[PDB]
C-alpha cells in the first residue's frame, strides 16, 4: 500500500499556460498539470523521504472559463488592472502513489511504506495539512478521500479530446532547470500521466526562434 485516491474541488482554477504569459495576463490551461497535482498531493502530506508520481486525473465538470481583472503581486509592480482568465467550478478525482526518494541515501531508515501510508491516509481523511490551492493563491479548495473512477462525470463516454501541448513539470537541480512537456490527451474524461523521465520533450528551459513562422 503506497497509493492514495483523493478527489479535489475549487471554485476557480488558474494553471497558468505559459505561452499567455504577456502583457500582464494569463490564462488557465483547460486542465491541471502534472508538476500542480503533484504540489496539491504534497500539501495531504510530505516529508522529503518519498517523492509523489501522480498516476491519472479524471476531469469530472465540464470545463469552463472566466476572464476577472486583477491585480498581479509582484515586487515594483503597480500597473494593473490585467485580466486574468480562470477555470470556473472545478472538480478532478486523482489517482497517485508515492515512492521513495533514492536522490537521499541518508533517508534510507525513514523508508518504511506502512508509517507514509498510514500518516498519508490520516492527513487525507482530514482533508490535508496544508492548504489546497488551485494553480494560485487566490484559487483555494480542498481534497477528500474518494475511489477513483466512483460517481459520474461530465465526461464520461465522450471520447477523444486533444488537450494540446502542456507542460508536465519541472526537473530541478541534474544541472541545469528543465522543462518537460507532453501532449496531454483525456478520453472518457481520464488523463493517464508518463511519469518524469517519459516524457517525449525535456529541455533546459534556457528562446524567440522557435516562434519564428
Amino acid at each position: 500500500r503506497n497509493e492514495v485516491q483523493f478527489e479535489l474541488f475549487g471554485d476557480y482554477a488558474l494553471f497558468t499556460d505559459p505561452l499567455t504569459k504577456i502583457g500582464g495576463e494569463k490564462l488557465s490551461y483547460s486542465v491541471p498539470t502534472y508538476q500542480a497535482l503533484k504540489g496539491i498531493a504534497e500539501s495531504i502530506y510530505w516529508k522529503p523521504t518519498i517523492v509523489f508520481v501522480i498516476d491519472e486525473l479524471r476531469v469530472m465538470k465540464p470545463i469552463q472559463m472566466e476572464s476577472k481583472g486583477v491585480r498581479p503581486i509582484e515586487y515594483g509592480g503597480g500597473n494593473t488592472l490585467a485580466h486574468y482568465t480562470y477555470l470556473k467550478d472545478v472538480h478532478y478525482q486523482v489517482k497517485a502513489h508515492f515512492e521513495f526518494n533514492l536522490h537521499r541515501p541518508d533517508l534510507a531508515f525513514d523508508r518504511n511504506e506502512g508509517k507514509h501510508y498510514s500518516i498519508l491516509q490520516r492527513s487525507l481523511k482530514a482533508g490535508g495539512r496544508r492548504d489546497i490551492f488551485l494553480g494560485a493563491r487566490e484559487c483555494q479548495g480542498y481534497v477528500a478521500p474518494c475511489e477513483f473512477g466512483s460517481g459520474d462525470g461530465f465526461y464520461d463516454g465522450q471520447g477523444k479530446y486533444h488537450l494540446g501541448t502542456m507542460v508536465h513539470g519541472f526537473n530541478y537541480p541534474q544541472h541545469q532547470l528543465d522543462v518537460r512537456l507532453w501532449s496531454a490527451v483525456m478520453e472518457n474524461g481520464y488523463i493517464q500521466f508518463p511519469r518524469p523521465e517519459d516524457c517525449p520533450i525535456v529541455r533546459p528551459v534556457k528562446e524567440p526562434k522557435i516562434f519564428n513562422p
